[PDB]
């Protein structure tokens, strides 16, 4: 590669392996790369009409799978919002459908709050997340809870299962299991009678040992020494451990206030020591630092606030934090174009004391997620709209623009003397749509899997949400919905001593609603599906016919609600026909079955009802007029032929 | 590495073994064409629709507006207007990815009664309004019954300062908004106006001038209002605005060759502020042909007023489907040639809005394709596609009824001065498409060109080798049978200026989630987050109707509604045990009386055919008079089904 | 890239940074004594595409791929595990030279006796002969995967012709004779005609008789009234593949047996020897009973005699520890490769026969190639042969299986000159051309088990790979439900390799469309998504509300709108309310809303209602019964009650019948 300084940007697309240093704003050089300069490329990873944004700062890799958690909503607020993730099982080439991790808050309507999250990661084989409850009205933090589950994982251990005759307690040795009482697990081929299939953790003895309860007592002494068996957690069946974090909430007291929790890093995996970033950007003087948890497994409510110096917390927010080899690294977001901005900091004593390096030129509006690879920090940020990156530049909103994403690479083999000469590289450009002031661009997160690093972050497209227009309600299903979606910049960070794993995708996408063309020539959908909105269809047959050909005897339509309504719309063609016909046979004719016809108010004879039952109409129970002494049985032109009763005297 | 140089070869080499090279080759003696390797042009092809409809004919409707690229086309089933919608797909990312089709016209309201439907090859934007010539054509023979100019305000956003005034006691608010393009009745939206009563969704009440309109307040102002100094937000509501629809006199088939119109095609603006524009047209039905433009001097104030301006007969003979574009006082035009054995496509220009033309015939009888183009700097970039392989060259015969790889071509004509001749025109084969082969018709080409910033787009048709089986089991041309129709759209995106920015490109690795947006819920089930209408028969294993919305609000009333003149809920003949056939309606959760009252209607196949039985442990009641339908014929009880006792206010039966 | 290797090969001590090279290859001994070659981008003009993406366990193209009338077919099985539970034989297809691939189409239904007999279908041998599709459709036990029986299934291929002349009818006859060369049709096959120029020969018809290879008849709806001969008329013909019954023929003794000479473990691979005479071969082996047998089933004329075949085996030396032959016939020579079944015994062998499988010449691959079939095609003088290890590091001879953790198994290709048949394969050069993923949470791997086909200047190795998303069989999904979580990670890939000069401008495109074939959606002028195909949901559906419209695409509105229920009986029921259980009831309405001002109503109250289990009929226009109306029990049910007296009773006779 080669880098040189230009007075004007050249035709960048013509070149390879080149980068151009250019001062768009005088005195603020940035470097613009051509293709081939870095071995990195951008992939779009969500494409839904929700406002999908804010991976900050939650990405992680676990058991070969890359997780990109984010929030799927409709605006910069918690209206209709789920904390969610998408995942990649192919090193970031393709990404799954969004999965909601939080439900809509149970008190959404009553208390006008909903969930939110910017801090999530894995520690000691458990997922941890700071799930915040925020007000719909003003986005203030009402309270915050640490949520945890055992991660989804698989083990193939040998031995370690013992049960005494007469006991219902089975003891299971499983190193660093990370389980808690009540967690859901599964066993196969255990070689220990009664320890099989789906079970629940009954007790935890130590880091490597737990118990489960058998349905019935063992009738011999059991020890599966020598037997190789299979174990899996059941993440989706395990109750979340939910622990309120005291004083983590909005407050008008500057020393209590928390604006956001953000970022997560493990200090000691086996002892559940980790840190969560936080700041107060609501009440001066600001505070920014970490919440340090000495042992989140045994004491999930116990943490201490460890802050950075005031002059680096001023005009700052949203620390990204990562621990490596005894050193905790931190970057901040600057909150003003006209004040000193983002800072890089490190601590060798778990946040009690820091060394600081300010980035020059008031880096602002972006968090700066990063990873350490070898001797370098790879640090990324994205401006919200074109031309806002440079210090002192004004916001550029309300028109469509191409915001720049930047990366720098800082050698920390020893702590740098200064970042005055930092070289930011513009590595990709995104789109800011422009018809609302808010931008989803950036607000990202960095993770690493083997020889690839991922900066996973937001960008938009030029299709308007029409908030100003016919969609002030921000309905995602109207027109093009919201243009905020996620992208992944995947950068090579080590030698790739293997032949390519890459592929082009040429398949029919078939996970969201899996369709196969049947031998009947019709599309079959092979998953249960719930439609959250109004559905119309040309005709409906309810089949009771499953995949393997089993035909149910009872075919069912069920209605929820306080009451169910099956009704007949006013006809468009011939309103005088209006009626609902319920049929015991295949067609609405008495040769095929009994029928009940309920006529509507538009019918020629409005609101009549007629029962047709050639085989006889029967009532199992007493049959009466609703009101006493008012309703006739038969009529003057509709006399029953004869009345049959056990007594021939009418009771008056 | 050919260093962007060109070679003349006796036979085509292994083109995939080179970059930045082009090869001049005469497949047909005397008719050289140039074949490019990767890299010769900074251009690439993207497939932009993938639906089982017959999706074809962007000609000549594409446009770019407020950063979005629009590719209008027709989605139907054949070369005809059966089942067809005028539609578009759009790109919000410079042509990398494209939206679901949106239908712009409904099926014609008189489709069945009058046997006609809509059609469009002319659409564009003038003065912040969408304009289209929406044709009504006969299903039987495709003849043009009538044509209408349709317009709406474009979807757009503004952020103005000041300009809203209201006098005390008035219900009229006056809105200054430059070049608004609105008409009375158009739908708009306001936010943060700083003017009481001017807020949310409103309708244009009157238009005062090009820069000023009014809206009507729900109640009279109680003071003089002027939002001077206030910055506010404005948006049109395109989809809520009525179309203005204007019949175009004599734009229809006619046996009079001076009236007859075969097709309207292409659109270009001459003056945006004064709504002056032209639409291409030709008569290819009645000799002598006519070809030229419909010129509208002011389509805003007088949408029905236009004049015909034709090219000369010499160049109208054997021609059709003019593409027209206006730049800096000059109207440029290309034609489609209609015969392999007569002089073909012509390039022309007019400095007087079509009253006179300067002509340049392309050599070698270019035919069967329209030639859409754009001017960029001193050059016209002109594109065309053969319908099937080997048809491009003059005098070549049609090559249908087998699968082939038709070539797409581009030429680049320097018009800094008008050329002396096109005899030396260099056509570059820039991409190859597929013609499927099992029907004579081809959707290849029939395209359109538009430009956004440093990219030009040729958006056009191609097929694939999957048969529609029109000869086979699908002569009805049902799109949902087998693979439907192979016609879909493609976009060739070509760099046409310096790109002084880092790449905006990305690879698409997302789960596509716009057509039926699905998320996996915390319940472990797929949730679909949009209303959906199924236009065909649906079957399902079981159904629960929930009344449960996204935010968790649960409706008290859960509803199943049936349209039609009458609604039928019926029980098919059982496959396993026909003698059980019955429908059970239940007031509780299961069909047992411990859970609720039940009505069972037995079918004709039941062991006890055609019985009805009502189960109501809490009592069965009728609010109204309850009678036999026939008089004197129906029994109440029976000899072995006696009521225990009868209770009535009078003990005398009325005979 | 930094270094242009200029298509040269380096011998290296350890693999370098391969992604920094183009046009380069590296010979490396991961295992000492077993060199393999690793390629950078550009070394071969070949690239990988993912071609299925569904949550089923989609695997085993082996060895069924083929190209017909410009379309590439990739048949496979869509199921849930290494077994036939819930499984369909299926295919996906490409109409654009392998760039994009269709939704799966099920070719076999679930076996009609799946529940009663506990068996289901399976297939590893399929192809085209004489314009018909042929497949050996196996019936296997769910419990142990043994082969119960096997059937030869065939249909005419979907095809189109544009002939001239050839249709004759005698006056007075209802038989039309159709000349169509090598039609491949059988009696009962479904066809379609257009523009025949022969009265009565039009539209959808059925084959009535077959006269010879080039001639068949159809029956007219009425007798011709003149002598008809459409000589000089150009017309149109299509088969109707999907409307033609399958010809299904049992293959005697192709089944599990404890007799080593009858036992068939699998039928596998297909190749045509003579298209016009319907001579073809199907591979097979017995790997269940020692001594093993491996070879071909040779069908001399499958059209006239689909049940007639002979077994032709390779020598015991090369059948031992072997399975799953891939077989291909070219220019009078039949080539065969085997799968090796042990890492610690001599493995895959390449063989050729000049006499249709009676005698073979053999070449053992060195180093115990095992666990993979080796599909191939011949291009010029060379066989291009492909295989994939099941998990990383299993390829080399003697290496142990490496399961139960996620890994990146290697795919390999070699190129063997068979015009000059080698003396030995000792110096075979295997190239690692792409790497797949083995997910790791179950022992079984879908990687490989592939098939090779060719279209013009491109060769396709179409085969399996996984991804790292677990199926949770150990976890909450031991039932292997595809619709739970991410379903199964097994899906198909196509490695498309340039094999001739490409003397044309690129046909390639990037895909940037909204995928819209599975459930075709358009945004309507009503601002709602419309789905433009019939759809059947095989699982439970919930929806917020439902309107049944009777309104079709062209705007035609049905007078009768229909909801129908299958089953023995249909149930429409009211669940227990979550908000206010005391309201529980179902309201059936003749008008649009549940109020008597809009229509008659029948209200059925639930057991949780304030007044449990009542039924009330509201009929302001009068309630009528056409038929006799009676209590179900005799002498037990009252008509009216003490506080619910009818005003007056009207009957033709005033005496109650007791
Ligand atoms: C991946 C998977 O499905 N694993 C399951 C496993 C498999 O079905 C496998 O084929 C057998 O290892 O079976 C598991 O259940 C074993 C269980 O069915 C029997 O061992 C069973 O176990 C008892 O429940 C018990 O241990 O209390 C009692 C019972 O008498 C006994 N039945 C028989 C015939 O032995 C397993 O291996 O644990 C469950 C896995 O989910
Ligand atoms: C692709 C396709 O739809 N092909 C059909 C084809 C075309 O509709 C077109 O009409 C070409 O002829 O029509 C086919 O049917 C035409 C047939 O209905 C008429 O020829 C009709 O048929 C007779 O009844 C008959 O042959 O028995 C005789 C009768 O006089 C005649 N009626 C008229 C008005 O011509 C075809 O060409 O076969 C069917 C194709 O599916
Ligand atoms: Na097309």
């Amino acid at each position: 590669n080669l880098t040189f300084k230009v007075t004007t940007l050249p035709d960048i697309s013509k070149f390879k392996n080149a980068a151009f240093v250019y001062e768009r704003i005088v005195g603020q050089p940035l470097t613009y790369v051509s293709e081939g300069f870095f071995d990195g490329n951008l992939t779009k990873i969500t494409d839904t009409p929700f406002y999908n944004a804010w991976t900050q700062d939650k990405t992680f890799v676990y058991d070969n799978v890359i997780y990109a958690p984010f929030m799927a909503g409709e605006r910069h607020g918690v209206q209709n919002l789920h904390v969610a993730w998408v995942k990649s099982g192919d090193d970031g080439q393709t990404w799954s459908m969004p999965e909601w991790l939080t439900p809509i808050h149970p008190d959404y309507t009553a208390d006008k709050v909903n969930y939110h999250c910017m801090s999530m990661g894995v520690c000691g084989n458990r997922l941890y997340a700071v799930i915040e409850t925020r007000y719909l009205s003003n986005m203030r933090l009402k309270k915050a809870e640490l949520w945890s589950r055992p991660m989804p994982y698989y083990r193939r251990p040998t031995g370690g299962i013992t049960i005494s005759s007469g006991s219902t307690t089975a003891t299971i040795v499983l190193k660093k299991h990370g389980l808690k009482v009540g967690d859901a697990v599964n066993f196969s081929n255990s070689g220990a009678t009664g320890v099989s299939g789906n079970m629940t953790v009954a007790s935890v003895i130590n880091k490597d040992t737990f118990t489960v309860t058998l349905a019935r007592a063992a009738t011999s002494n059991i020890d599966n020494t020598g037997t190789t068996w299979h174990f899996g957690t059941r993440f989706w069946d395990s109750p979340w451990e939910i622990t309120e974090l005291p004083d983590v909430a909005y407050s008008t007291n500057a020393d209590l206030c928390v604006t956001e929790t953000h970022s997560f890093t493990v200090i000691d995996d086996d002892n559940y020591t980790f840190a969560v970033g936080y700041h107060n950007g609501d009440i001066s003087p600001r505070r920014l630092g970490i919440l340090y948890f000495n042992n989140a497994y045994s004491d999930p409510s116990s943490f201490t606030r460890r802050t950075i110096s005031q002059e680096y917390a001023d005009n700052a927010a949203e620390p990204c934090i990562k621990y490596y080899d005894g050193i905790l690294y931190l970057t901040t977001r600057g909150t003003s174009t006209s004040a000193a901005g983002s800072t890089l900091a490190m601590s060798a004593d778990l946040g009690e004391n820091w060394n600081y390096l300010r980035f020059p030129n008031n880096v602002h509006h972006t968090n700066l997620p990063f990873a350490k690879v070898g001797d370098y920090l790879y640090i990324f940020g994205t401006e919200r709209s074109f031309g806002e990156w440079e210090g002192q530049e004004l916001d550029n909103r309300y028109k469509g623009t191409y915001p720049r994403t930047f990366m720098c690479k800082i050698n920390v083999s020893s702590w740098p003397v200064s970042l005055s000469n930092v070289q930011w590289f513009n590595i990709t450009d995104q789109i800011y749509q422009g018809h609302i002031v808010n931008s989803a661009c950036g607000v990202g997160s960095v993770c690493v899997k083997d020889g690839w690093l991922y900066y996973i972050f937001g960008g938009e497209d030029f299709l308007s949400p029409w908030s100003i227009g016919d969609n002030s309600k921000k309905l995602w299903y109207k027109h093009d919905g919201h243009p905020a979606d996620l992208y992944s910049y995947r950068l090579k960070i080590t030698e790739h001593d293997f032949v390519s794993r890459d592929f082009k995708y040429g398949a029919t996408p078939n996970r969201t609603l899996p369709v196969s063309m049947g031998t009947d020539g019709v599309r079959h959908v092979s998953a249960p599906v719930t439609f959250d909105n109004d559905v119309q269809m040309y005709s409906l047959t309810v089949t009771g016919l499953e995949h393997d050909g089993t035909q149910q005897s009872a075919v069912r339509v069920k209605l929820d609600g306080d009451y169910g309504v099956i009704a007949k719309n006013i006809p468009i063609k011939n309103p005088s026909e209006q009626r609902l016909i319920l049929c015991g046979g295949e067609t609405p004719y008495t040769t095929d079955g009994s029928l009940l016809q309920l006529y509507g108010s538009n019918h020629t004879y409005p609101n009549r009802a007629i029962l047709y039952a050639p085989g006889g109409a029967y009532t199992q129970n007493n049959f009466m007029p609703y009101l006493d002494g008012q309703v006739s049985l038969g009529g003057a032109s509709n006399r029953w032929s004869e009345v049959y009763a056990s007594t021939g005297t009418i009771n008056t």
